[PDB]
């Protein structure tokens, strides 16, 4: 009896293929195809059409009427999110020459404070603390302000450089902490790399389309007009970067594209007038590499070369740097190596293996050469987690300690120092989580689903340890995965309102994401294999059901943005698997949007999903496009969040989708559309806002699953 809004049909036709005067791609169908979209009119580029507005106000009214009984729970949940944030905080301090550096956040203030304490003292507010740079002071009276970099000049740290942008154009000027020197450097990308003894520093300028194209040396006490430019790459596929070797003796200059690199070395021992670069390996298309210096004579190179898609690490001499015959760490199908950092006594590798983030360590042999047999992987007790080396906090080249960051669905982020040789760990900073959180109450684990083609898909799940595992329990299954993003099983206080009410909270690491490495995205779920994203997700839900963890009556799912594509297709395919669902700013008008280059992101996104103006993609994309596959079947309760002026998805997509669902669905569940009408074109996010949206959706799920009350 009590149906939500259904929009009147207005015949309109959408054309796919070649259209005079429009850039529809390099190979559009000729002649083109036409299909009817009777709800096309809900789109207004202007966001102001009165008939469109009257319709969305019907949606506002139906939403309000229907959220009456979840308002108080939403507010409880919001209170929970609030209590999880520490407005007063200090970061993990780290040695940097004769100081301990750290950041602080203060209760009433928007920006951080960059602080320092002498070598032997206790980090924190007090007589000992020296406030190096207070961003609130820079920010004062300004509408936009972002610091790119705070950069103390090594040995002494008497000059500290910093970069600031007050414009929002991502161009930064470089200034000095309380004008110790007068020098000012304009037109930079925000980064600052010191040369030795505070004599000079290095910076990068841009040209067309704000592309980083030149590396410069600025000598302190000189006008910028005299800066020497060391390097230029004006190939528009390439961007430049500059870094400093760990021992501080060598500058590393590089050009990078999405698939090709090139590095050059500059000797910093030769003074401010020596500008001649040393070529590492010339540019070769499809060959990626990164260079790190072990001392001054040897390079450790992480590369793609010779089909090592997952990376190999190579050891070469400065005097013959194109000879990459010596493999320190061979390629391995199982292991992904994303980077290396080198120190005097060991190198540290980062990447993934078996779906998780990993860190590896390699030491010196008894002979001062790096040694393969030394390779170890840092091990953890829990089955799913996140772990990273934090080399922004490793400022001392001859260290024995690693600085590490661990986080898990059980464990708020912990920073610790670990001994490279023994493996002894010492806590530096463990995150505080308020509102009664304690780690011992929770357990996380790994499950493996099996897709139709036989491929194993990992799931990370967490729950409160007091639930009855001898029966099935209310569950939330989250999925993204496009663009090769990994949805990490890291700590996230935002699932606590679920988990604290008896729910199992689960992530499906489906193809399209990047969790299993290189090919999990690029062959696994992209272009004409994209359907794997949805089939994998379903396989995860079925595994959770066949193993006894849940049942369809007690299962929920959610995705946001490109993850909204996932929920949309999955609800057409297997809505029987889910009692209630969420879809934030969901990408659901796939065909009608992807055909049309007038819509802002369309053109770029051809390189993700494909171009339905082309024969190659028309039917395939049409097979999963959510709006296009809505039909007369039972769907679960659903809540859609979107925004009139939100740039994550054009407002009309979720509006068309909700109208269509209500028009054809055969069930009597509710589809709610929470549509922000008030935020404007330039409105900034704001974070308390995101928590308010999170809270009402979570209240929705919790109502429908019948788990309103806290467990403890």
């Amino acid at each position: 009896t009590e149906r939500g809004p259904i929009a009147a049909h207005r015949p309109h036709e959408v054309v796919f293929g070649k259209v005079e005067g429009e850039d529809r791609g390099a190979n559009p169908m000729d002649p083109p195809r036409r299909r009817v979209d009777p709800l096309f009119w809900l789109r207004d580029d202007n966001r102001a059409d009165p008939e469109v507005l009257a319709h969305l106000h019907l949606e506002k009214d139906y939403y309000e009427k229907r959220a009456v009984d979840i308002k108080d729970l939403a507010e409880t949940i919001y209170q929970e999110h609030i209590s999880h944030i520490e407005e007063t905080d200090m970061s993990a301090p780290y040695v940097y020459d004769r100081f301990l550096y750290y950041t602080r956040d203060v209760k009433g203030l928007s920006y951080k404070l960059h602080c320092r304490v002498p070598a032997g003292k206790t980090p924190g507010e007090g007589e000992d603390e020296e406030i190096v740079l207070d961003e609130n002071k820079l920010a004062e009276g300004k509408s936009f302000c972002v610091v790119g970099c705070v950069a103390p000049a090594p040995p002494e740290h008497a000059l500290v450089a910093y970069s600031v942008d007050y414009c929002g154009d991502e161009v930064y000027s470089i200034r000095f902490v309380r004008d110790v020197v007068a020098d000012k450097v304009e037109g930079t990308n925000g980064s600052v790399v010191w040369g030795p003894n505070a004599e000079c520093f290095f910076y990068i300028t841009k040209d067309a389309s704000k592309r980083d194209n030149k590396v410069w040396r600025h000598i302190i006490g000189q006008p910028q007009s005299e800066d020497v430019c060391l390097y230029t790459d004006d190939d528009p596929l390439f961007s430049v970067g500059v870094g400093r070797s760990g021992d501080g003796k060598t500058l590393i200059i590089c050009s990078m594209s999405s698939e090709t690199s090139e590095s050059h070395l500059l000797d910093l021992r030769k003074g401010v007038k020596h500008n001649t670069l040393e070529m590492v390996r010339p540019r070769e298309k499809g060959v990626r590499y990164t260079v790190e210096m072990h001392g001054t004579d040897t390079l450790i190179v992480l590369t793609n070369k010779d089909k090592c898609v997952n990376g190999k690490v190579v050891l070469t001499k400065r005097s013959a740097p194109t000879d990459w015959g010596t493999v320190l760490i061979p390629h391995d199908d199982k292991v992904t190596i994303d980077d290396v950092a080198v120190f005097a006594k060991f190198a540290v590798l980062s990447g993934r293996r078996d779906g998780l983030t990993r860190v590896w360590t390699v030491r010196l042999g008894p002979d001062n050469l790096f040694s393969s047999a030394t390779l170890k992987e840092l091990h953890f007790d829990e089955p799913v987690f996140t772990a990273h080396v934090v080399c922004s906090q490793m400022k001392t080249y001859d260290a024995s300690l690693l600085r590490l960051r661990y986080s898990s669905m059980t464990t708020p982020t912990v920073w610790y120092d670990e001994d490279v040789l023994s493996g002894e760990r010492k806590v530096v900073k463990a995150r505080k989580v308020g509102g009664g959180f304690e780690s011992k109450n929770y357990v996380c684990r790994r499950e493996l689903a099996t897709a139709p083609d036989g491929t194993k898909v990992p799931i990370s799940l967490v729950y409160d340890t007091s639930i009855d595992l001898k029966k099935p329990n209310p569950t939330m299954l989250y999925g993204y995965g496009s663009y090769g993003i990994c949805i990490e099983p890291e700590f996230n206080s935002r699932f606590l309102p679920y988990v604290d009410r008896g729910m199992i909270y689960a992530i499906a690491h489906v193809r399209g994401g990047g969790e299993m490495g290189r090919t999990w995205y690029e062959v696994g779920g992209k272009y004409l294999t994209k359907r794997n994203t949805f089939m994998d997700f379903i396989a995860c839900a079925e595994h959770l059901i066949s193993s006894g963890l849940t049942t369809p009556a007690q299962l929920s799912c959610e995705g946001r943005s490109a993850g909204g594509l996932l929920v949309g297709a999955v609800l057409n395919m297997r809505p029987d698997l889910f009692h209630v669902a969420l879809a934030g700013v969901p990408f659901v008008d796939v065909m009608t949007t992807m055909c049309d280059p007038s819509i802002p992101l369309t053109t770029g996104e051809w390189e993700e999903w494909g171009n339905p103006n082309e024969y190659k993609f028309f039917d395939y994309m049409n097979s999963y496009s959510p709006i296009d596959n809505v039909r007369a079947q039972d769907y679960p309760h659903l809540m859609i969040q979107a925004g009139l002026h939100d740039p994550r998805v054009a407002y009309w997509e979720p509006a068309k989708w909700a109208s269509k669902l209500r028009e054809l669905k055969t069930d009597s569940n509710e589809v709610l559309l929470k549509m922000d009408l008030e935020s404007g074109h330039f409105s900034a996010s704001d974070r308390y806002k995101y928590l308010r949206e999170n809270a009402i959706q979570q209240a929705f799920v919790l109502k429908h699953l019948n788990v309103r009350q806290l467990l403890r």
